[PDB]
DNA sequence: CAATCGTAGGAGACCTTTGGTCTCCCTGCAGAT
DNA sequence: ATCTGCAGGGTCTGGTTCCAGACCTACGATTG
C-alpha cells in the first residue's frame, strides 16, 4: 500500500504515503541557471533522481502526477518550463520503476470539494495538514502549498477521506 | 571512445559511436495520445528507457544533446513540447548513468560548416553519410534528417572532421 | 526570508570583443501525390 | 507513405454525441 503523489513545477513537492500510514513529503530540488542574461530556477535533474532511488517505496508503486495544462494567456516561457518539469519527473519516475499516473488538478480538487475557492492554495494546506496532521508543521507557511498538493495527490490515489 | 548524440525532438533520433568506429541510431520512440480532441506525438518515455539501458556505451559516457531554443514567434504549444522533449531526455540520459553536455544548434553547425544554408536539413543528411557512410542507406528520406543531426551531435562530441 | 503583485516574456555563440551582431529551431495541422 | 506549406495554436472532467464549467503556471519585481 504505497503511494506517491507529485506536484512537478518549481515550488511543487513529492509525497511518499507508506503502508503503515506515515508520510514523508520533500520539496522539490532546483538550482540556479544562467539563461539570456539572467538567473533562472530549474528543477535539479539529478538530485530527483538520487532522491526517487533513496526511497522505501517499491517498484511498480504508483506515482500520480499533477498534469500539466497552462492556460493560453500564460506566456510561451510558463509553456516550456511546465512541459520541461512534466517531462523531466515523468522520466524520473519511470526509470525509478514507478508507474505514473497523471492527474488533472480538478480531479482532486473535486475529489477533496475545493473547486471555486476564494483562497485555494490555503485550502490545499488545510485539507493537507487534517489528512496528515504530523505534517501540519511543514504546511504552515503559504510556501508550502506545493508540499500540500503533493500530499493531497497521494491521498487522493490512496482514497483518503476528510473528516 | 563511446559517444552519443541526441535530437530531441519527436522526429528525432539517438546516435551511438563505439571505439572501434561502428556506429547505430535510432528514431525517438513516440506514441500517438488524444489531447484536446485531436491526437498528437509524443515521445515514448518507457521505450526510451528501455533503448538506453540496452546500450553497450558505459556509465559516464557523455551524451551531447541539442539545447531546447525555440523562436519566440513559434507558438506556445511549440514551446511546450520542445520542453517537455527536453526534460523527458535529460531525465532519461541521467538515470541511465550518462553525462549530459547541452550543445547549441549553431555550435555543431558552424563545427560543420554548414551556417546559412537554404537547404539545412538535406545539407545535414549530405554530411551524415560523408562522416558515417555506412547510414547512407538511413538517410536517403527526408524525414530522416533527424538521425543526420543525432550522428552529427555525436560526431561532434568525438571530434571527428569531414574530409 | 517570505509574501505579494501583475503580465505573460528567446536564446545562443563568437566577434565587432566590457556591448554588438548574427545565428538557430520547433509544433500542429491541412494539403497534395 | 512521404512531403509540402504555413502559421504559431489550451485542456480537462463530468455530462454526453458538444456542452458547460473548471484549472493553473512562470518571470521579475517590490514590500516588510
Ligand atoms: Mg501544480
Ligand atoms: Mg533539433
Amino acid at each position: 500500500g504505497w503511494v506517491i503523489g507529485v506536484d512537478p513545477d518549481i515550488g511543487g513537492a513529492i509525497a511518499v504515503l507508506s503502508p503503515d500510514g506515515s508520510s514523508q513529503v520533500f520539496d522539490n530540488p532546483f538550482v540556479h541557471i544562467v539563461v539570456s542574461e539572467v538567473i533562472r530556477k530549474r528543477l535539479d535533474t539529478k538530485s530527483i533522481i538520487q532522491l526517487l532511488r533513496g526511497l522505501d517505496a517499491p517498484p511498480g508503486t504508483t506515482a500520480y502526477i499533477e498534469k500539466s495544462s497552462p492556460f493560453p494567456t500564460d506566456g510561451k516561457q510558463g509553456w516550456w518550463s511546465t512541459g520541461f518539469s512534466y517531462g523531466l519527473w515523468i522520466a524520473s519516475l519511470v526509470a525509478s520503476g514507478f508507474s505514473v499516473v497523471p492527474i488533472a488538478s480538478q480531479t482532486w480538487k473535486a475529489y477533496f470539494g475545493l473547486m471555486r475557492s476564494e483562497t485555494p492554495k490555503d485550502d490545499s494546506r488545510q485539507a493537507a495538514s487534517i489528512l496528515f496532521p504530523d505534517k501540519d508543521q511543514s504546511l504552515k507557511l503559504k510556501k508550502h502549498a506545493g508540499r500540500a498538493e503533493a500530499l493531497l495527490l497521494a491521498a487522493y490515489g490512496k482514497g483518503l477521506v476528510l473528516p
